[PDB]
């Protein structure tokens, strides 16, 4: 076996000498002017997709809907704006100027009208609207009433269902809004066989069609969508290859020109026949990457086990200097960020900063058990380092076999700021996959879509961010017997101050929890007949198991895997509320339940004055709080947890798939904690909530050891659509060999008793409050908001506070 | 024997001439209706648009009530009108805005104003509609074979599909109101553990939503009555109006409390439905039976009231009238909407079900002598003498009616597609022949029109037609060896055609499934309320799908004269059959060769005869298309069967089929239903029946149809219906499905052609239903004319 380039950053840095602190290396000059053009780049809305794909509606309205949407992914593969930028290798573009959006109004198109003007200057994502792009968008959307997903959604909804949305219990805005995506497809297949073995496998499908039925019919229709798709999209590439060749005969640098035809040559190449270089798999991988989110708007279009599918391509390709196919991760880092999506004010703030939470994944183990690190995954990480930008979402999977280089060299990236990568354990994911079905060899190859959420890819359509659902809202809503406010969402589970004991209560809580994630399977699985009747994807559908095979699309139930997962939000909340009642009432008899009642309503009079309140506030701000290994606290957020988990278990959606909880937060605890009142945690009314697992905001106090063993003791297993915890560190607290050894000790000990996932900022309180103070000298500050990085400074300020907010550990 | 018929009120008589003068308009205020609703709500799921649908029509359609009336309920301002569907397709009717009032099959007024109402609405429809939809689902293979006159799956592609009789009687004892109830229980007892009960609410809540409109349009009906007796100075009419104002209150929001009541029960079921949809076919059925309880608990009323208002009804069932387009309105000619409603039979318990209201229905048609209803009667081992001799009595006035169904074969023959014994004891008839058990059944029992002759045209052509490859290559007609060569060619053609049909079929049906299934039609049948869907999703206990052969005798004649002629007598060899056939047997070239092959192949012996050589290949010809369409399953989940009947085509589907070795020249009509080639069975009616009998009835499950015609002479006196009665239990105990019989003389014909103006009542059978023999086109009018003369 004779010498690869791949390994010469390795026998430098792991296999020279050299204790646990090695740095990184640094990128081209090309890869930086790259990094820098995305930075500065001003996010447009761009109009050239809607009216290509509202044209194509028009042009096919009597169409089954899979080959409508068969014509519509044609007419824009044929169409849209071929862009290739200054000084990129990889070439693809989804806008015209980088790092913008587009318009897909088949799911929902008002909120952008309604905000021609207003969008411009919105605090969360904010786009510069054109005047003549409102005015092209005006005379598309003409088009759409009544023929939008959504539009369709609604009206399998009960009234109870929507009124429970309207008064802050729970959402289904991501997939009824925009697009569904949250997954990760068959790369490798496109890989090995292309576009035209795509074609192919449809033929031969097509071929030996059962036709002795009437199910052949429809069948039929999806194999010609399929088939119609994959060939605008050979085109598609094409189109870029041809308008390589353009920008080559009349470039001046020669070394350029010279560069620009070896694209024009690659797109000719891929995606419609498998790669044969490294240079070309990064273009099949990008090519795929950006055509899935034209054809829609779901994000969370996540690589996954990128280091694996790639890396047959960079151990073929020994032609390529060490530094050359680190320059081609480098770009494929970038073009990443060249992706961008708007959606509507309201839920711009909880998708908060220009994030589509494309999510990719290094290490782990083979389907035979055995350790997957190979020379990749370290360029993965090093492309993270030189590129320092919020995407991809990038990941590490750790198991009790893998190698502590790798787990040291995870940890000294981590501490470089970013948030990234996050660590996910492969010891609780695979049981916890396989309990939900989920094969033990496909659980192996799992990888992480958009936060959090895992997925043995190209097997799985997951709906793995389908809903955000409010624990702390259903708590409030238990205690006054079943209102919000001036109406009746939930049954009438008796007054709390004619509770007995907490048998009374979890009852009562187990009654509301019954009925409302009732409402949300319906609310979810209302979207999810919407999306099969009217938008079945051709293209798509293509890159998982077992579309093809079946003859129908993920919409309609041709994945293996099948799933919807809703999100709870206040778990930290809802325990520490409970316990303070349990305590501060039934056991220390402390107060009494009437001036609970009361002080709730008051908000702990927060405008009287009142010193009964005032102070019962006080009673129950200082009890045990969940995070520092007190087994009281930590186990009534255990069981608060399994009451929201247990209940999502029992339902199944229509592609007959199951129902699993989450508990993730995006960047939305801010903004759901306004739906809830003053709690029995002496919360106050409209405050924040505590962001996935973690603790509360703050009350975390014996240190990071005590507090993930506390996370660790909710069951995880079972909150199999993912768990998400932050810590926040300071940076002198894990600097020097000792901090990485303090730090891969943390993580060690979190996995090995049972915890999902873990994160962290590492970051300097007054660094941030720095960027608030001065934005315009931060542009390029990325922190973890959760399960995703961004820029700090694009963050609504009280999404800023809430980060400031939590609390710094130190060893 | 012979009691002769009473005579109906002169309101009766007057009501009669209304729609008899009637000039016939296209109509849109419903169009228009339809149309603003599917506008309003295009997000909905398809059923509640299309419960939307209907109650903005029920809600806002003009009610008119006409003059002396005593059922009310217009689906048209003007009589025997036509509403316009554009849900299915619209685009023949605007580019026939100014022709339809001249052309020779069924025409229609259009207004001007009218045309420019439905000018805008169709602007909506372009790629809306269902046709479009079933077309992008179809091969052009099967497309092509459809051009070229192999078959037809136009009826429920062009319009509505129909053909189905509804549950009259729970609507009767339980209303609209009660509907509501049913759905309103099976909502609050629905499981909803799962995903599956979030689109049977929608089917609930678009039902739900539906009969309330509906309760509404019988209401707004009540109101007209009562604006009506307002400013009546008649005073007996008045008090009249105010009572049917009372009866459109009470009906069909509840159970119907009176004779009255019930028959505007009934006649509001049958025209709404068709406001529903344009599908026709909409058979009452039994309703001797299910109408019965509610006249013998009217001690009130009297016997010659109670027949006034069964007279009327008949009448009413003259009101509905249906436009299509120029082309298949020749298929369907004659105005006709086929309400097939019968009498007698059996009940589900074995007994024999005549009752008073049985006689009264015969007395109405008597009354009335108008083509609707397509009067129908049961026979059975138990059909009481009185009764046969009855029906056989009202078949001498010459008006088609009743034609005859066979519960011996019937029920045999539904029992073989899994509908259990009590169901199909039950079985009304649908459409022409169609038989089912009713409100159990989707039933789709006029799909589509499948020329047997030009499968044989085709077969012999090795695949072409034209000179265009259509079917396999199963081989050239000059290389047989012998008889099985032909057969095994045969049957390749047929798989591959009846493959097509059976394509054709059903992307018409996943096509209305999908875009316009029917929430008010539903309700109605067994199973849709206790599952949650509609017909068109396969809520229906029993569910077929059934196409019509035709050409049957003229390919058996055709098929034995190769067999006799060529084979068995070398008069002739297969080379120069293939050439005669190809020059149309020199009807132009003078050939004197091609045209005494002519004559040899004219005389060979022919189904009708009671010739058991010749019809065992009329038996065979059948069982090669029979057997090949029970082969396929439709989308809802149920069997396709064989039909053989010819509304009335079998002159428009003649002209696309060449010459026939039987001697048929090109384009020249086909035989009609299972009938013997016209003229060509001379031994008389009972050797004719005997070969029609020789047939397989039972496989062909969708009904048979065979016409006979006789000499009036031939049936007068006691001995006349005597005679009369033994042919067709003769017919029946030999076991063929269905007969029916024109009883006319050649010259009242002749001089009904000649003096149009003085034969406009003038009413006669064309195939499974009667029309007004002025209003057939000169064609048929000839086929017509053309059949056997038969007498004993």
């Amino acid at each position: 076996h004779h010498h690869h380039h791949s390994q010469d950053h390795e026998n430098l840095y792991f296999q020279g000498s050299m204790g646990l602190e090695k740095g990184f290396t640094h990128p081209t000059d090309r890869v930086v002017r790259l990094k820098n053009m995305i930075l500065h780049a001003k996010p447009y809305v761009e109009s050239e997709r809607a009216v290509l794909a509202t044209e194509a509606y028009k042009e096919n309205e009597q169409l089954p809907a899979i080959m409508r949407r068969a014509k519509v992914v044609e007419k824009i593969f044929n169409e849209l704006p071929v862009t290739i930028r200054p000084d990129e290798l990889i070439v693809g573009a989804v806008t015209i100027n980088p790092r913008s959006t587009e318009i897909c109004p088949e799911f929902s198109y008002d909120w952008v009208e309604k905000e021609f003007d207003t969008m411009a200057h919105r605090v969360a994502d904010p786009f510069i609207i054109e005047k003549k792009t409102a005015d092209e968008l005006h005379q598309a959307f003409k088009y759409w009433p009544g023929k939008t997903t959504s539009s369709l959604a609604a009206s399998y909804m009960s009234e109870g269902t929507k009124e429970s949305m309207s008064n802050g219990v729970f959402t289904v805005g991501n997939y009824f809004f925009g697009g569904i995506g949250h997954v990760s497809v068959d790369y490798g297949k496109v890989l090995k066989i292309g576009f035209r073995g795509i074609i192919d496998e449809v033929t031969r499908a097509l071929e030996n069609l059962d036709r002795s039925t009437s199910d052949y019919i429809k069948k039929e229709q999806f194999y010609n969508a399929v088939i119609l798709s994959y060939q605008a999209a050979i085109n598609f590439a094409h189109r870029y290859a041809q308008e390589a060749s353009r920008l080559a005969r009349e470039e001046r640098d020669p070394t350029r020109q010279r560069e620009l035809e070896q694209i024009a040559s690659n797109c000719t190449r891929v995606p419609e026949y498998g790669a044969t270089t490294f240079w070309e798999a990064c273009q099949t991988f990008w090519f795929i990457q950006s055509m899935l989110q034209i054809e829609s708007s779901g994000h969370s279009i996540s690589p996954g086990r990128f280091d694996q599918y790639m890396y047959p391509y960079l151990a073929a390709d020994t032609a390529i200097s060490s530094e050359f196919a680190q320059e081609l991760v480098d770009c494929c880092w970038i073009k990443l960020n060249d992706i961008n999506k708007t959606r509507d004010e309201i839920s711009a703030q909880a998708f908060a900063g220009y994030a589509v939470f494309q999510n990719l994944c290094v290490g782990g183990q083979t389907e035979d058990g055995r350790d997957a690190t190979n020379p990749l995954t370290y360029m993965c990480m090093e492309a993270t380092a030189h590129v320092r930008l919020p995407q991809p979402s990038f990941s590490i999977r750790v198991w009790q076999g893998t190698p502590d280089e790798f787990l040291y060299r995870a940890c000294e990236l981590v501490r470089l700021g970013l948030g990234v990568p996050a660590m996910y354990n492969d010891e609780v994911i695979i049981p916890a996959l396989q309990n939900r079905g989920v094969s033990l060899h496909d659980a192996r190859d799992y990888c992480i879509i958009g936060c959090v959420e895992p997925q043995a890819p190209h097997r799985t359509e997951g709906w793995h961010d389908a809903a955000f659902f409010n624990v702390a809202k259903v708590l409030e809503i238990t205690l006054n017997n079943g209102r919000s406010g001036n109406k009746q969402l939930g049954p009438m589970t008796g007054e709390m101050t004619q509770y007995a004991g907490m048998d009374d209560f979890y009852a009562a809580f187990k009654k509301q929890m019954a009925h409302f994630v009732h409402q949300l399977v319906e609310a979810c699985n209302s979207v999810d007949i919407a999306h099969g009747e009217r938008c079945p994807l051709p293209f798509l559908s293509a890159l998982v198991d077992d579309c093809i095979g079946r003859g129908k699309s993920l919409q309609e139930g041709g994945a293996i895997y099948n799933f919807t997962g809703p999100q709870a939000f206040g778990i930290a909340d809802t325990g520490d509320s409970v316990y303070a009642i349990q305590k501060q009432v039934f056991e220390d008899r402390r107060l009494t339940l009437q001036e609970l009642k009361g002080a709730l309503d008051a908000n702990f009079g927060y405008r009287s004055g009142n010193p009964r309140y005032e102070e019962i506030r006080h009673i129950l701000e200082n009890s045990p709080c969940f995070g520092n290994d007190i087994d009281d606290v930590d186990l009534v957020a255990r069981q608060c947890a399994l009451i929201y988990c247990q209940e999502v278990e029992k339902y199944t959606n229509p592609r007959g798939g199951r129902f699993q909880a989450g508990i993730y937060p995006v960047s939305a605890n801010v903004l759901f904690g306004k739906d809830v009142s003053a709690l029995p945690d002496g919360r106050l009314a409209k405050e924040p909530l505590a962001d996935g697992v973690s603790p509360r905001q703050g009350k975390d106090t014996l240190g990071p050891t005590a507090a993930a063993n506390s996370v660790a003791k909710l069951d995880h297993f079972i909150a199999s659509n993912g768990t998400l915890y932050n810590q926040k560190f300071l940076p002198s607290s894990l600097a020097g060999e000792k901090g990485l050894r303090n730090f891969g000790g943390l993580v060690r000990n979190y996995f090995d008793k049972k915890g999902m996932h873990v994160q962290f900022n590492v970051i300097d309180r007054n660094t941030l409050l720095e960027a608030q103070k001065n934005p315009q000298q931060h542009q390029d500050l990325v922190v973890r908001v959760a399960g995703y990085s961004a820029q700090f400074v694009v963050l609504a300020k009280e999404v800023q506070d809430d980060i400031i907010s939590r609390t710094e550990q130190q060893f």
